[PDB]
């Protein structure tokens, strides 16, 4: 029976009809509930840095290369060695990232829930998950899941005589499913899961470049790409578009793609010994028994020759077990011939090759080469044929460029490199780590930061609204996902930031000019002390708030931590930034939602993003309008006449019975607030505001700093949201 | 169109096909991550007693009083007077209860949330919601939205010539949808919204009784029953049916019923001006202008004579503003004919009676008296009919039970009168708020606490296990919902729990007469110092556990709060407690679950009615059998060598790989650890067992404290949780 409905209707722990099945067009605060100290196991005050840095990282690397080998009877090892199995692990933990939103990747350890737990390409990665745990119980929280999956797959390399670049420890565990990630709407999985990210076309070849946005794989439930080619179309040449397009959406050019796959298929075998329907339930829908494994096979002992994974039967080169460029060899020194495997899926056999590849369990028997439409696509693109010819005559590229893109993939969502743990970090800075320099000068101290916000309130063309809108812009590029964005840096300076039309070019223009007129003063006047433009920046918009306080007759402390750096533009990449440019910003009242993306649900998004709760959405937003901070200085949303001061006049106008709303735009964005006595129109709002007055959660916030009496609460409330949303990128700083 | 699925498909903030739209059977831990402090505007430190108890009470009661007769534009008050209006929305705040699982009540304030804001029943209460916001943004955090919905009901009859018994506050907020609550199955609402609940039956008088358990509302979206009958069909006399049913699953008998009806009605007018086509969404449902009101009303102005809210067109007395005897004089003195509603409604009118029934908004005009189905129903039962005319003849007898009934009605789910708060808290203790007598004695000290530890574990038929299991039967009575159950009281050693099977009598009642003892060898022998056997059963259980710690290798002062009083068998209703009785409990091993709920998720209910975490109840199951604290004293679960010891085994053994585990009985409940090596059978398991290892979140946790290291983690956080447990009903430490 229906799509997300059980056949069985609970009566407790939630069971039940609940207000989204009534309802399911309404604003949800889900996302910004995930995550919370409560629910850690560890405990909300865990510092994982200080676990893994007392790690003995040599031991655990020794312990996994020994696991390598040690086969366990209830999966055993192909080739005795479960290196393969490991390296696709880490492979598939890092392989679901999109470089659009920086949703995905390994960073958060999600393969070990739902629902990548269950998803059709992650099936028997519960049997690897399995067999390192012994590692995880050995070391307990000194290592995360995160870090194991992706270091396992590091160690099995280099154990299969592959040596990488070194690698990144600091990925701390998460503890519930991440329901914040779009993977799609559709309502199936793979070999279907995806009418609806091809808006229902069929035609393979000419779609390819037509995938949905922000999506990175071709079916719901596949990390990349189909590998019985287009929609199970054994077509190489689709294939390679397909697989030009998934790439790119997780950030990989040609050369980066073609490594990665020849690359990951010097090692292993797929598994598709027997017809699917011998394979029960994933692991979200498998007894109690199964103990959190799934796709249980019922023929023989469902493991060993009997191995059903993909419903490939597929055995790259003559030495699974090492590196090799056997891989790139048989790709193109062999003729291929379309076959079915023994699951009944399409692949392809050498035509009169060599009968020399070896079984996984019997040293006696061979099969002819074999490979995927995916990997035959690597021969049917121009670009990829160039690349592939070039490295089957000169290996040690392939070797270069695998090493780099593999170090890529396992840390493209750790952030910037000052989250990197452990005694073989990688040298070499990459582009997609966002890279910053190393300080210039002495710590300014606080003196300094006094004399410095003085100085910053009183330069002409600064005001509380400008230094405020404009910290604020700097800040909410950050996104926690992938660690990238934030105020370090002063990327706003930058291309592409400066142009950002939600940044208001020509205002944020004469701002940094200001900022670096302050900074010119006194660099070079307190002996060593040097200022960044990326500290003036936030200290601005932190002295803003804290006049904006007092203006409004509350004394407090604005918190303010130093060093920050400025980055240069040839360490930000234009590309890499754009996929941080907003279409909506709720805070500065910029913009506006699509069909399909709502206004709100953008803000809600983002808030999800910085990790704010909706207590802290709620008072950031009523904060940046009493500060008048919208990105163009508009009086949208801007409910107070004494703008500039740090009341919650925004949620006091707000609420007032007397204002009437009405939409004026024909697409729901615009809206009037009416005096219903007068019948004058006082007010213009947008929906990033009004939303707050219409949602029964949000609209019980709104009324707590609506309430008589709530102007110091109120402030109190703003400075520790704004000091959280300051510092999120402030990896630099420990405890 | 397709149920609890939006047109348009979002693409953030949630937005997608989520891990329950893949595996809606799948447990869910949502409800054990509702109401955390992080999501609390007010923060977590925030005590609403002390705040309540600093309003000025007598001023919000004189500002609610005021309020009634200050007539709004935009919601024009019936008769001059918006009493009957909030009596109505007290009533339905209140309304929800259900005594079986106690979920439901007015001591959350959730009508101010989905779906309550949004079912039928509740239309227009969003304006009166509105009505009284600006005595909340008056008073701030010193007055609950809780308190304030059933305080303005309180102050409403008691100005409309009501005395009432007095009022309690207490309620503190809380500040999201409830999604524990099972109201019902059924993907419609009233008029239809029973298809589920009567198993299909359109059999009105054979079926009424037989209303799906714990449900205690006919229609999903009503508050009790149909004011047109039963589906709607104009039968009286099966309208008693049903109303003794719902009311009867709110713990209301029929002298109460009647009080409650008969005693609402005095007051106010049903709505049923316009057509049901004019109205618009419900405030779920509606367009940000409508700023969280619904339903509306597109005919004139929309309210005023307009008002359209059930459909029906009822003004049951000649004073709607004042306490009267009118409502049973006419409903018995009248002859009733069938007539419809300006909406299309059945109701009632008085053929050839008085023409004296005033209109709401105008002094000059009258109409006949009206009645609806389900006031006829009350002359229609024979034990109804009888309460009526004596009623009739003595009113003061039916001011009295209405009196009481109203203040059992508002309090019912406010727990122990230790929470109730403010100057006219009624005297009288009764029995639904499971009195508690002052404690004897004086309260034993430090030394009296390490004398009696001492003593309770060197008294004949007392051990570790069976201590701890004795203190976790009497503490997972509480629930949060209506703050019933817990340790106080002692309540265990009392009719009908002594005798529950779930508490294993023989075995009880041997801890019992041994805890008995060493509190006679205390009590006159020290003074003036008396023990408590309430505080000797906890106090038992937490000497247990730190002795067991101890044993385990981990020095922890397992900290214990004196001070609980023991309950008498005359204040310990067997009806009110036969509502506490577990189906099952996970804690101690307990039970099984029925053909709608799974045993785990009895546990995850159960869990989340004691305010636990997924972590706390993890590492308490965990404990508990490590305790081998099993209500029957067997080894299922007990997957340790070293019982009463209080170690991680539990979690070491069950994700031991060596051990595989298969069904034993045909009803799921059992399950067998067999070791894969040996072949023998080591364990035996239950469904609260292994859940821990199947569960993806769940064995995430039990990984933690499986790890080498991790046994004082284990013990430290056992502990905690313990005692979070124990004190749960604390309230007299808060008062
Ligand atoms: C277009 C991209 C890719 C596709 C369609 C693809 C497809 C597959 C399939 C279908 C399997 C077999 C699963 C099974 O039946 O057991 C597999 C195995 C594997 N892939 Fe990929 N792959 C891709 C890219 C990569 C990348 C980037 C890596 C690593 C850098 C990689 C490394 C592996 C390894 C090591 C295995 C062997 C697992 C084992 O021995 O058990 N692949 N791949
Ligand atoms: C069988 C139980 C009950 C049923 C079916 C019922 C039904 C109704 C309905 C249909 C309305 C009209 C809503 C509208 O159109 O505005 C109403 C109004 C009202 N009821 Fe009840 N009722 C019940 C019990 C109670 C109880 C227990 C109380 C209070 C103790 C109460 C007090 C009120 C009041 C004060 C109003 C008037 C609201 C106003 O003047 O705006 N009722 N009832």
């Amino acid at each position: 029976t229906t799509f997300g409905r059980c056949a069985v209707k609970s009566n407790q722990a939630g069971g039940g009809t609940r207000s989204h099945d009534w309802w399911p067009c309404q604003l949800r605060l889900d996302v910004l509930r995930q995550f919370q100290p409560s629910q850690n196991p560890l405990g909300g005050d865990f510092d994982y840095a200080e676990a893994f840095q007392s790690l003995d990282y040599e031991a655990v690397k020794k312990d996994i290369a020994a696991l390598m080998t040690e086969s366990q009877d209830w999966w055993p090892a192909d080739f005795g060695n479960y290196g393969g199995l490991f390296v696709r692990m880490a492979w598939h933990s890092a392989g679901t990232y999109r470089a659009m939103d920086g949703r995905g990747g390994g960073g958060m350890g999600q393969q070990r829930f739902a629902p990548l737990n269950s998803w059709p390409d992650n099936q028997n990665l519960d049997k690897a998950r399995r067999l390192i745990w012994p590692i995880k119980q050995k070391y307990g929280n000194k290592i995360s899941w995160a870090d194991l999956m992706l270091l396992t797959g590091n160690v099995a390399l280099e154990n299969m005589g592959f040596k990488t670049l070194g690698f990144g420890g600091g990925r701390a565990d998460t503890w519930q499913s991440d329901e914040a990630v779009y993977w799609g709407a559709e309502t199936t999985f793979v070999p279907q899961g995806n009418d609806v990210r091809y808006n229902n076309s069929v035609d393979i070849n000419a779609r390819a470049d037509k995938l949905e946005k922000p999506l990175a794989a071709t079916h719901m439930g596949l990390i990349y790409v189909n590998p019985e080619g287009p929609n199970g179309t054994p077509d190489p040449a689709a294939s390679a578009k397909d697989i030009r397009e998934a790439f790119g959406r997780m950030g990989m050019n040609d050369t980066e793609t073609v490594a990665l796959i020849a690359g990951g298929h010097a090692f292993g075998k797929t598994h598709g010994a027997v017809k699917g329907s011998n394979i029960g339930p994933a692991p979200e829908a498998a007894d109690l028994g199964m103990q959190g494994l799934g796709w249980h096979n019922s023929v023989g002992d469902g493991n060993g020759p009997n191995q059903m994974t993909s419903g490939l039967e597929v055995i790259w080169t003559k030495t699974p077990t090492k590196w090799s460029n056997g891989y790139l060899e048989s790709l193109i020194n062999n003729n291929w011939t379309l076959v079915e495997s023994p699951a009944g899926a399409h692949q392809w056999e050498a035509v009169n090759g060599t009968v020399d590849y070896p079984d996984p369990f019997d040293k006696t028997k061979f099969r002819k080469a074999t490979m995927l439409t995916s990997d035959l696509a690597l021969i049917n693109d121009p670009e990829y044929l160039k690349i592939s010819q070039r490295w089957l005559e000169h290996p040690e590229e392939l070797a270069d460029a695998f090493a780099k893109a593999w170090f890529k993939l396992l840390h493209r969502d750790l952030g910037p490199t000052t989250r990197y743990l452990g005694p073989e970090v990688p040298k070499e800075s990459f582009i997609w780590q966002d890279p910053l320099p190393a300080r210039e000068g002495d710590l300014i101290d606080d003196a300094d930061v006094d004399k410095l916000k003085a100085a910053i309130l009183s330069t002409d063309g600064l005001d509380v609204s400008k230094l405020a809108s404009t910290a604020m812009a700097c800040a909410t590029t950050y996104r926690n996902s992938d660690k990238r964005g934030g105020c370090n840096g002063a990327r706003i300076a930058l291309e592409p930031q400066r142009n950002w039309v939600s940044n208001n070019p020509t205002q944020l223009s004469a701002v940094l000019d200001a900022l670096k007129k302050v900074q010119s003063d006194f660099n070079g006047s307190n002996g060593n002390k040097k200022v960044s433009l990326a500290d003036l920046i936030v200290l601005g918009g932190t002295a803003a708030v804290e006049k904006a306080a007092k203006d409004a007759g509350v004394d407090i402390k604005v918190p303010f931590s130093a060093g920050r750096v400025d980055a240069t533009q040839e360490q930000t990449d234009v590309t890499q930034f754009s996929y941080l440019e907003p279409q909506a910003d709720g805070f500065r009242n910029y913009g506006r939602g699509t069909a399909r993306a709502r206004t709100e649900e953008i803000m809600v998004d983002k808030a999800s993003q910085l990790t704010l709760t909706p207590p802290e959405l709620t008072v950031l937003v009523g904060g940046m309008r009493a500060l008048g901070a919208n990105y163009d200085g508009s009086d949208v949303g801007v409910f107070t006449a004494n703008k500039g001061k740090l009341t919650p006049d925004f949620f006091v106008n707000l609420v007032d019975m007397n204002i009437a709303w009405t939409a004026s735009g024909a697409d729901g964005e615009s809206w009037v607030g009416t005096d219903r006595k007068s019948r004058s129109e006082k007010y213009k709002g947008s929906r990033a505001d009004l939303v707050f007055g219409s949602h029964a959660e949000l609209r019980a916030i709104a009324e707590v700093y609506a309430e008589n009496g709530n102007q110091e609460k109120f402030v109190k409330d703003f400075v520790a949201a704004w000091t959280k949303v300051m510092n999120l990128d402030r990896f630099d700083l420990k405890v």
